[PDB]
């Protein structure tokens, strides 16, 4: 009956909107304070929002019926008629995507293999390029059910039509804001994460993208608001929910250090008070302890850097 | 207090020895009764065995410091003294091997990439072939946190050291039997899966594993006790348990269909009475609900496959 958290740490969990481990835990008001995500959205008392998958596995992939042509001056385009991940069939509906499908832009390059049906299925893989942001002449519908890729070839390949599964390999320009998912029209969204109160920023769990170019990769972060652990959690648990928000405390359980306070929103996301302005990060081998519920105007004890030092200027 | 399990559907599970979606749910009584899969292993009370991780991510994964050499006539040799997946120090302990690691046999193909720490890191990447089990003059030994891959090379690379990660691309040769953990020493290990009731066998869920033929990819099977959201379920809840076993019915809440009733071991292991001799599968769409404690010598309803012909002879 009253709602309680996992005991699992940060850096054991893994991340809800890019398929990796949470490598770090922070907050950061220069960052977009209201973003609009897709995955890793549920309430505390157990709706999932958007187009958020129970599973971890299926954080920003697709599965398809994939049907290959060599178009003159590009090499080979895919058009990818979608499925949902456990193969089922995808309708347009109450969602912005098939479950887990990217909710962010930039150009991704997928790896798109054969589906693995039973043991033996021949498997053939090609990597491709997708843009995902809104292009720009046409013609990407993830919310209608389709969605083109291509890879550059010099001529043609052996490529075989069939049911396929995609996962990200890497992200080119990424930009942390959704795709066009419905060509122009209004499509269904999870609303914007908030409201937060004066001084209380959103509570980001965080991975790293492999960002290429062309040569030259490098670490790219994306956050989420809930690791995907607690996400699975409030989906499970269906808890009732009595008030606006829970305190919370963050805290080593090995020491004891209480590292600080924050309020889980029944919306399914976490503030803190901090009032600098740059990235505060915070160790991620703690655990968080439901503290009681609080109405939507309590207000948090602040939070800050540990290092004090200042110029006279 | 009484346990309960998440109202989950196996096809939207993450698979607990291979990261990939549950795709499937069968017994069969043609492979080994007792499998002593390290990875996937939780007591009902929720206790973790063998090299269990919280998160999926973490599945047949794992971390290293990499030292890079190469080696006429071999190409590139990577010397991994492993660390946890957190990036927290492994020293050999009352397990096998680091959280995660591969916990059965052949040639597995690794994706190895810079540990991603922060935005702007340059990331290098590197696939290599390691041989998981026991080998043959040497030397590995995943226990005492060393082991070797190579890549095949006429000539070197540009590769400088550093801290990594490793992620399974293929399998070639699978053999599900646990590798040489320790180079021929007695090394901690969860026990087998059992025991069973006469007539008893195990619940398997299912997933495949991309196994390559040089060329040839084709499905592998893998198959483990219980998929991850019901490991990292059992690991948070800590359960009290009363008595042997939990007996389960699976069943269609669309239709209410009841498709057949099994033994939860507190052990943290399905069993279903089953006497065919071949796989019989079932539909991946029902739920587990939990209907009381029961008894080991408890006698299952059995279940039969669904197909009914037969021939005089």
């Amino acid at each position: 009956r009253m709602v309680d958290l996992p005991v699992i740490q940060p850096r054991l969990c893994t991340h809800a909107r890019w398929p990796a481990p949470v490598y770090g835990l922070l907050v950061d008001p220069s960052l977009p304070s209201n973003p609009q995500w897709q995955n890793g959205r549920v309430h505390v008392d157990g709706t999932l929002l958007g187009t958020t998958p129970i599973s971890g596995s299926w954080v920003s992939c697709f599965a398809a019926e994939a049907a290959y042509e060599f178009q003159s001056g590009t090499g080979e385009v895919a058009t990818f008629t979608l499925i949902e991940q456990d193969g089922s069939a995808y309708v347009p509906g109450d969602r912005a995507a098939p479950l887990g499908y990217p909710d962010f832009s930039g150009q991704l390059e997928i790896e798109v293999q054969t589906e693995t049906t039973k043991t033996g299925d021949k498997l053939k893989v090609t990597t491709f390029e997708m843009i995902l942001g809104p292009t720009t002449n046409a013609d990407q519908a993830p919310y209608q059910g389709r969605v083109f890729a291509s890879v550059t070839a010099a001529a043609s390949l052996d490529l075989v039509d069939g049911r396929v599964r995609a996962v990200p390999r890497s992200i080119y320009g990424f930009q942390d804001t959704i795709p066009e998912y419905n060509d122009g029209l209004l499509v269904p969204l999870a609303p914007p994460i908030g409201p937060f109160l004066p001084g209380e920023v959103l509570l980001r769990f965080r991975t790293y993208m492999r960002q290429i170019d062309t040569a030259d990769a490098a670490a790219e972060a994306i956050d989420c608001a809930l690791p995907q652990e607690f996400v699975s959690w409030f989906a499970s648990n269906a808890f009732t929910v009595q008030s606006e928000a829970l305190l919370l405390r963050y805290r080593n359980t090995l020491t004891g250090q209480l590292l600080f306070e924050c309020k889980l929103y029944n919306e399914g996301y976490i503030a803190l008070s901090y009032s600098g302005s740059g990235p505060l990060t915070f160790p991620t081998d703690g655990i968080f302890e439901v503290v009681s519920w609080v109405p939507r105007l309590y207000q948090l004890a602040s939070v800050g850097s540990l290092a004090t030092g200042r110029m006279l200027k």
